[PDB]
């Protein structure tokens, strides 16, 4: 689960 790692 990534969500705010990947923006």
């Amino acid at each position: 689960v990534c969500s705010e790692l990947c923006w």
